[PDB]
DNA sequence: CCGTTTCGCTCAAGTTAGTATATTAAAGCTGAACGAGAAACGTAAAATGATATAAATATCAATATATTAAATTAGATTTTGCATAAAAAACAGACTACATAATACTGTAAAACACAACATATGCAGTCACTATGCCGAC
């Protein structure tokens, strides 16, 4: 399930929604997630999950190819964490 | 085995047996020319799969405790569907006033052609030549 298949399963289904409508409403979705984590805030979604930004102190790197080394500006990194109601569904065992 | 004559067949000219329609009225069929929106294609560009290793960071059970997004109300209020009715403006229903065509009637020049005596070129009336083989006569 891609971004484009995303839109077309809920474009079938939604038959009262034109077709264009769900094509921009999910890119303006994604992209509402995408610039409140830029702005530093976290998004919290009930059921489905949360999105968090954790800290990574800066550290002399080392190119995994070689072996040299490589500086490494301090930044943040997006972090996911899964819903119960996410990991009930998507746990097949037990 | 082969030939000859009768018989099954079809062409050609008489002798009988059978059935009977035209216009309205309104379609119905089908070859051929006419006029846009959406998605499968494709080359090109952007994001991602490829790839590995010691060090860095996340994986998570089991429970206490402060924190918080947010559905669940619950009461407050703009928003929304629907006329009611009068102030205000549009516009037939009247009417005289005003400028304008169809018509009423007088005033005057001149178009359009018969009628009549002449004048005369031109077509018609009457006769011979132009132009070249017939007919008749010989070969």
């Amino acid at each position: 399930m891609t971004k484009s298949e995303l839109i077309e399963r809920l474009a079938t289904q939604q038959s009262h929604i034109p077709a264009k409508t769900v094509e921009d409403a999910v890119k303006e979705m994604l992209e509402h997630m995408a610039s409140t984590l830029a702005q530093g805030e976290r998004i919290e979604i009930r059921g489905f999950g949360s999105f968090s930004l954790h800290y990574r102190a800066p550290r002399t790197g080392r190119n995994p190819k070689t072996g040299d080394k490589v500086e490494l500006e301090g930044k943040y990194v997006p972090h996911f964490k899964p819903g119960k109601e996410l990991r009930d569904r998507a746990n097949i065992y037990g």
